[PDB]
DNA sequence: ACGACAGATAATTTGTCACTGTACACTACGCCTTTTGTGGAGATGTCTAATATCTACGTTTTAACAGTGGCCTTATTAAATGACTTCTCAACCTTCAC
C-alpha cells in the first residue's frame, strides 16, 4: 500500500568477469538488490565475489536500511535519498533467506 | 425460377528431388550455502555404606575395714613391791645411892 511496506532482496551473477588490481583474471562477482515494491525504488546494493549468504543478505540490509552518503570520487549528480526499514521483506527460497 | 441430372474443373493432398541451413567443433549436474539429527569426549555434579574414632554406657572386681558375735571363772590367804591413811614426837620432881 506505500513505499516501504514491501522491501524484496534476490542476487545474481554479474555478467562480467573482474580482475585482480594486478591484473589477473577474477571469477565473475554476485549482485544484490534491495528494492521498494511500491516506489520501485532499487534501496540498496552489495556488489561482490561472496556467494549467496545470510551475511551477503545482512550487507544488502545495512546498506538499503541505513542513509546513504557517498564522496566526490562518485561524481553523482543526483542523491539517493532513500532510507528506512521494509514493514516486511519478499525473498525467494534460498538457503540464505 | 431455381436447382437438379451426369460430368468438368479448380482445388486438395501424395509424392519427387534439388537445395540449404545447421551442428559437429565438448563443455552442467556442479559450486556454494544452510540446517540438523547423531555422535565423542570431558568437566562437573551426585551421594552413599563402612570401617573406623572415641567417648560413654556404666558394669565387675578389690580391698579395706566396720560392724556383729563368741569367748574369757571366781574366792581366800601369804609374800614382794609401790602407795595412801592414822597416831606419836613430856618435864618436873622424888629417892637412893658416895
Ligand atoms: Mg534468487
Amino acid at each position: 500500500d506505500y513505499s516501504n511496506h514491501v522491501w524484496q532482496c534476490d542476487h545474481t551473477r554479474v555478467d562480467v568477469l573482474l580482475v585482480d588490481q594486478h591484473g589477473e583474471i577474477l571469477s565473475r562477482p554476485w549482485l544484490t538488490t534491495v528494492i521498494d515494491t511500491y516506489s520501485r525504488c532499487i534501496m540498496g546494493i552489495n556488489l561482490g565475489f561472496d556467494a549467496p549468504s545470510s551475511g551477503v543478505v545482512a550487507l544488502a540490509l545495512r546498506h538499503a536500511i541505513l542513509p546513504k552518503r557517498y564522496g566526490s570520487e562518485y561524481k553523482l549528480h543526483c542523491e539517493w535519498g532513500t532510507y528506512g526499514k521494509p514493514e516486511h521483506f519478499y525473498t525467494d527460497g534460498g538457503k540464505d533467506f
